[PDB]
């Protein structure tokens, strides 16, 4: 079928725009995804030694294009920093809707009361430590980046399922292992690759 049956067979959670990540009501301060994930990128570049005064942090590649900000000899670089803060987050709670480019967080609807990731939560939550922005719904993730053929999927590669990748999303390991935020009641992990719903492209957002 279109879907993997062993998850919701329903479109996953569609945050829209850029979500408040970061509130501290004691400093009466907050930001945005894009901020916190803007400042990543440009501690990461700087800490690469190729940080510009034109840079804004964010290093996504135009949709399709092969040339990101990244330069590619320090890509393996930046997809292993994604891949360790994905990593990091094994055990943390599901929740449906939940999570910013600065960690965990409340979901929607039925995750309204659960501070943890979703499935496209997560993959954002990672990236944005090199400055990759990317927004809260798997559907418009899968339309960012560049596609590699399924069979040609490579460690820190992004998997989708669904049509259009509406479904749900993980990062592939290699090895035939992916990390996910899988379901409700269940925490982030590292789980075999499963190709039913799979859809025929991977999207690759970091070259190397």
């Amino acid at each position: 079928g279109l879907w993997d049956p062993t998850l919701p067979m329903i479109p996953s959670a569609n945050i829209p725009g850029d979500p408040i990540a970061v509130v501290n009501q004691v400093l009466g301060i907050s930001a945005t995804s894009a901020q916190v994930t803007a400042n990543m990128g440009r501690k990461f570049l700087e800490q690469l030694g190729i940080l510009q005064p034109t840079d804004t942090g964010i290093t996504n590649a135009p949709a399709g294009s092969a040339q990101g900000r990244i330069p590619r000899v320090y890509g393996r670089q930046a997809s292993e920093y994604v891949i360790r803060r994905g990593m990091s987050q094994i055990g943390v709670p599901y929740s449906w809707g939940g999570g910013n480019a600065a960690g965990p967080s409340k979901g929607i609807d039925s995750g309204a009361g659960t501070v943890g990731f979703d499935a496209s939560g997560l993959v954002l939550y990672s990236f944005a430590g090199v400055g990759i922005k990317l927004p809260h719904y798997s559907g418009s993730q899968y339309n960012l980046g560049r596609k590699i053929p399924s069979s040609q999927m490579r460690r820190g590669d992004v998997i989708f399922y669904g049509p259009n990748g509406s479904q749900h999303v993980t990062i592939y390991l290699g090895n035939g292992q992916m990390l996910e935020a899988p379901d409700v009641g269940l925490k982030v992990r590292v789980a075999p690759v499963r190709t039913a719903g799979m859809t025929p492209y991977v999207v690759r957002y970091i070259e190397y």
